[PDB]
């Protein structure tokens, strides 16, 4: 489908423009190329931020074939550099270690290929412990060990991050059917105990009101570091009208003047907390796939 990718290019300009990024065509149309057999059965969203990733959208492309190896995909057709980091050899070992049945991409409409997403099933969840026997992992997994021990949840990684622009890792919590991140993490207390622990920003009162509403958490690691850099909260809904936030104008404006209508999760929004303070994401679902139902929660 020739068009195909051409009206999608076509979205993810204008979605662009809504948030006031120009999108790059010599970034986008190579990967849209290089991965144009499994973006059809994709799920398909479109995330804004503010802070300094305001300067780009993130497109995302998830829930992708289990034998498809997308770091490899990527390599092969120029979309990222090569490297002798251990970045750049995680991905194969997550997948041959930890129970991982499908994965996703990520890039910027300016910055061109940045990550890849690696999803256990819900019904097997990925574990810390099979994360640090890894020899390209980061350090700063095994130094955090009490930590995801303290909060119960070191054998519930829902989803494994890895970005090649930054050289970081993201570990996700929760999300899946049937699973749940302990009640404590999302209450002040906790909110307040964890970003204290990690030496991160004191929760806004945004912050706080925004958590009571999360079932998924994600902290982000680097090779440089023992130390956790981020911790996020994410919330999904189908009305971030009503989410206990005040919303940037660009945010605003994704939500009600996409140039489509939302699908599936609809929304989900996300807080991060880093040393120096917080920034909003909010992911709009451009195409959703009924079959991703059985394994993550998509009501809000
Ligand atoms: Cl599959």
């Amino acid at each position: 489908e020739s068009a195909d990718l051409t009206e999608l290019y076509s979205i993810i300009e204008k979605t662009a423009q809504v948030v006031d990024v120009t999108a790059s065509h010599d970034k986008v149309w190579p990967i849209l190329n290089a991965f144009q057999d499994v973006i059809a059965d994709s799920v398909i969203s479109f995330r804004a931020s503010t802070g300094s990733s305001a300067d780009d959208l993130d497109c995302r492309f998830t829930m992708l074939p289990k034998g498809l190896d997308p770091y490899a995909r990527a390599l092969e057709h120029g979309l990222t550099p090569k490297t002798d980091h251990p970045v750049g050899s995680l991905l194969k070992e997550v997948h041959e270690n930890l129970p991982i049945t499908s994965c996703g991409v990520d890039f910027g409409v300016a910055g061109g290929f940045t990550k890849t997403w690696s999803f256990p099933s819900a019904e097997k969840l990925g574990k810390v412990s099979e994360l640090v026997k890894l020899p390209s992992i980061p350090d700063a997994v095994a130094a955090n060990r009490d930590f995801f021990e303290k909060w119960g949840i070191a054998d519930m990684v829902s989803t494994v991050g890895i970005d090649y622009s930054k050289r970081t890792m993201n570990l996700y919590f929760g999300g899946g059917v049937g699973d749940r991140v302990p009640a404590g993490v999302f209450e002040e207390k906790g909110v307040r105990a964890i970003l204290g622990e990690l030496g991160l920003a004191a929760p806004s009162e945004e912050l706080l009101k925004f958590c009571e509403r999360s079932f998924v958490i994600y902290v982000t690691l680097s090779w440089d570091s023992p130390k956790i850099n981020r911790f996020t909260y994410s919330v999904m809904t189908p009305e971030p009208l009503g989410l206990p936030v005040d919303l940037a104008p660009t945010f605003e404006r994704l939500i009600k003047s996409a140039p489509y209508d939302t699908e599936g999760r609809n929304y989900v929004y996300g807080i991060a907390s880093t040393p120096k303070g917080e920034y909003h994401k909010i992911a709009s679902y451009y195409q959703w796939q009924k079959r991703v139902e059985k394994l993550l929660r998509s009501d809000g």
